[PDB]
Formats: C-alpha cells, structure tokens, sequence
C-alpha cells in the first residue's frame, strides 16, 4: 500500500541524519517548512511535544527496513500511529512531501546531529 515516496518520502527512508540534522537544514534551505511545523508545535502541550520529539527520534534510530515497514504500516492504516489522535501533523516537516525531503536531505549531513536548538522557537 505505500509508494517510494507515500506515505514517507524515499529520501526521508534512506538518510542516515537525525531529526536534529533535517530540521538545522529546514531552518536554512525550507524556512517556510521549519516555521510552519514550530509554529504547530509551540501550541502543543508539553507531553504531546515530548511525544513528538521521542516518536522521530525512533524513526530515524531505524534503519531503511524499519522505516519502510513503518511507512507500509501508515499506509495500510491510517490510524496505526497513536500519537496522530492528539497531532496528525507530529511529522509535517519530515514526511509531508518529497521535495522538502530532497531539499533538507541533500544537506542536513553537514549539521551536528543533536543540536536540541532545533526545537526552540521564539
Ligand atoms: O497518513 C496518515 C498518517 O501519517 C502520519 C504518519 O506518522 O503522519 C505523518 O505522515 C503524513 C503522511 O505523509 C504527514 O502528512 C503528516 O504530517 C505526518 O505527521 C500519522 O500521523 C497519520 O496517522
């Protein structure tokens, strides 16, 4: 049921980045993406933010296989990712699309993997 690239971008399936490294190179080459997502985020409660945060670094802690059973897993059910009952769009910045993800993939490996700053906004 998922494509290459739906419901998660093939780039976002194959980077060995963190979440840290996409979103510095968000920050710099999808600006618009970056503040959208911080913009959502900052209006979530605490836990919900936590829950984000600890959801993505599960993500890419998988490898490709991971990943991809968890895309096929999105995509065969719609409702399979818990924290989507609190924040459909927990992951906007990372799986919306595959020209964000080409943009932000083809750089973020020259940003410091755990640089928290990232999730401060205003
Ligand atoms: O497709 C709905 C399903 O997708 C999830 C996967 O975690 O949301 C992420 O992926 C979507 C599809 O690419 C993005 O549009 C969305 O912004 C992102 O959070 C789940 O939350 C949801 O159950």
């Amino acid at each position: 049921d998922a494509t290459d690239d739906y419901p998660i971008p093939n780039r976002i399936m194959r980077t060995p980045c963190t979440a840290e490294q996409i979103m510095a190179a968000a920050r710099d080459v999808e600006p618009v993406y970056y503040e959208r997502y911080m913009t959502d985020y900052k209006n979530k409660p605490p836990h919900v933010q936590q829950a984000a945060r600890d959801r993505i670094h599960w993500f890419f802690s998988m490898d490709y296989a991971g990943r991809r059973q968890y895309s096929e897993n999105t995509a065969t059910d719609a409702f399979f990712e818990q924290l989507a009952w609190m924040w459909p769009n927990w992951a906007k910045l990372f799986f919306n699309n595959k020209g964000v993800a080409a943009n932000t993939t083809d750089v973020c490996e020259q940003y410091p993997p755990d640089d928290m700053s990232v999730w401060n906004w205003d």
